[PDB]
């Protein structure tokens, strides 16, 4: 056809001496029935793809064609293929090629908003797309344009709104982070001026999020900084209230809205953060100023409960201890009975707690293990003492050593209550975490060779006894430790390679060892410094959220909500008050 040769033209007044005979013809949308295929938006799609005269004067006409055919769909309704972007309309590509003008022609061609583009830049919205493309001029456009906007209470499959859009897509990079902070905010008082009352944050994503909750569980961070603290103001902007106050001080003594993060209230922003939240790094976020506050705060308040506890834990570890001490070959029997039915009590106790504990975490997939050990060990410590005592009046064989197990582990278990008390804890931590990941890497390549080179010496001395695999094993292992052998004896007939090799094996596992060394120094040689500081702030911070709420162990089962904000000050405008947090001075 005509506009089949139109499809690559540039001229489309063809298509027009063509579109004659689209007033010729009954068919109505010969754009499918046309040559062209890949949604039959390619026409449109030329037309965006030309960018004439920095604009299209190719579109406006042959747009105006498409209008005359008075088709049932015109070539806006067209979908793009999925799994690249999926429905996108070819308004979408305009937006996307950042044109102004016949984007605002397209509108004005009564194309619509509600739609689905999938990509990796979601615009469901296509307000959000513009927003992503980050062009106001386009977004006033729409609030204009033709005469409706695209109401910001409009939400996507996804659920996600236009700002839980840009928290998605809010990046690291700092340069775009800006751009998307300045948009936010700007889209935040334009809808505020325009809506302009109805509650603009707030709407549940998916998984019902506030756009803020949203940045948290994506593991957001520049624009969670920003949206936490903010200055608005005037006009209104001040009923968006920007999280932020000030009074009474020379310098800034400032008030704070503590709303989704209010610690008690459902899942706080702070409870979000501490589990739900996956991250390539949390250990940031707590570091937040209207956070640390409120945390530190809350851990003074805490204290005398966690110290109390800390000191019953040690109590019972003592009583462990002497249970099994003064225990004989088998004050009083009486006492002695009295020692066994203690530990069972601890350990139901401890077994119970740890388990609703888990249970509290649904069985959530921990990749928290990193910050969570110290709970999978007290849940296997507990049921090791219990079962102890359960193999003590069943009378089992083997039962001290489980017990035994379980109280060496229950002192190495103790000393998760450092957690508090001292900063070098700090370091101590941030060790454990890497030092842990590389020593485990290691340990299984020494294990490894040794393996090899005991199967070796054992063959070799296969014809005193140096003779038990397990044995030789160790012969071999105290070299480690450094009360190793390493004797020359003309006895085994082959003397010369059987020492030869185990030198081999020293040499080499040093060279391993001294690599280990390095490395993880290395690692630390590289240093984030108070990234530790904070990864200490949390390591705390979970534990706080977690003495948040009693014992369902139910020694108390029901703590009380009772922790609180201060009740608002601020009635302005029609909105006529708050409940909020106080900070100070800077």
């Amino acid at each position: 056809d005509r506009l089949f040769n139109v499809v690559a033209r540039g001229n489309p007044e063809d298509l027009a001496g063509l579109l004659e005979y689209l007033r010729r013809t009954s068919k109505y949308l010969t754009d499918s029935e046309y040559t062209e295929g890949s949604t039959g938006k390619t026409c449109l799609m030329k037309a965006v793809l030309n960018l004439q005269d920095g604009v299209n004067a190719c579109i406006q006409p042959l747009l105006e064609i498409d209008r005359d055919s008075g088709n049932p769909q015109p070539l806006v309704n067209a979908q793009c293929t999925d799994e690249y972007y999926r429905g996108h309309s070819a308004l979408h590509i305009a937006i996307e090629k950042r044109s102004l003008q016949c984007v605002k022609l397209l509108v004005e061609n009564g194309a619509n908003v509600h739609a689905k583009a999938c990509c990796f830049y979601f615009g469901e919205l296509p307000l959000s797309l513009a927003a992503c493309t980050k062009q106001w001029d386009v977004v006033n456009y729409l609030l204009e344009n033709p005469h409706p906007a695209a109401s910001l209470q409009a939400q996507d499959s996804l659920g996600n709104t236009v700002l839980h859009a840009l928290v998605m897509i809010a990046d690291n990079s700092p340069e775009n982070s800006a751009l998307v902070v300045r948009m936010y905010d700007g889209l935040l008082q334009a809808g505020a001026r325009l809506c302009p009352n109805v509650q603009l944050e707030g709407i549940p994503n998916l998984e019902g999020l506030t756009p803020l909750k949203l940045a948290a569980k994506e593991g957001k961070i520049e624009i969670f900084k920003h949206i936490l603290q903010r200055e608005f103001s005037a006009p209104c902007q001040s009923l968006s209230r920007k999280f932020t106050e000030w009074c009474y001080g020379p310098v800034r003594v400032s008030l704070y809205d503590l709303a989704s993060v209010d610690s008690w209230e459902e899942n706080s922003v702070l409870e979000i953060i501490a589990f739900h939240s996956r991250s390539p790094h949390r250990h940031r976020m707590v570091v937040l100023e209207p956070l640390n506050k409120l945390l530190q705060a809350k851990w003074d308040r805490l204290i005398p409960r966690f110290c109390f506890n800390f000191l019953c834990y040690l109590v019972y570890m003592l009583i462990f201890t002497a249970v099994a001490y003064h225990q004989p070959a088998l004050a009083g029997n009486s006492m002695l009975l009295l020692g066994h039915i203690l530990i069972l009590l601890g350990g139901v106790y401890l077994l119970l707690g740890q388990l609703w504990y888990f249970w509290r975490r649904r069985l959530f997939i921990w990749i928290s293990f990193m910050d969570s050990y110290f709970e999978i060990l007290f849940l296997l410590q507990a049921l090791l003492t219990v079962l102890s005592q359960v193999l003590c009046f069943l009378a089992i064989e083997w039962y001290l050593p489980l017990l035994v197990s379980s109280l060496v582990l229950g002192w190495l278990n103790l000393l998760y209550y450092t957690r508090g008390f001292q900063h070098t804890g700090i370091y101590s931590v941030m060790i454990q975490k890497v030092i842990l990941r590389d020593l485990l890497r290691f340990l299984l390549v020494y294990l490894v060779f040794l393996f090899g080179f005991a199967v070796a010496l054992v063959s070799l001395s296969r014809e005193p006894p140096y003779r038990s695999i397990l044995d030789a094993s160790l012969e071999l292992f105290k070299f480690t430790i450094g009360m190793g052998e390493l004797a020359f004896q003309e006895q085994l007939r082959f003397r010369g390679v059987v020492l030869l090799l185990l030198l081999a094996y020293v040499l080499l596992t040093y060279v391993l060892l001294l690599n280990m060394l390095i490395a993880l120094m290395s690692e630390t040689v590289n240093s984030v410094a108070t990234d530790s500081w904070s990864i200490w702030k949390l390591q705390k911070a979970i534990s706080v959220l977690e003495m948040e709420n009693g014992y369902w162990w139910c020694r108390r089962k029901k703590q009380r909500a009772g922790v609180m904000l201060t009740v608002g000050t601020r009635p302005d405008g029609s909105p006529d008050e708050r409940w909020c947090f106080r900070v100070g001075e800077m």
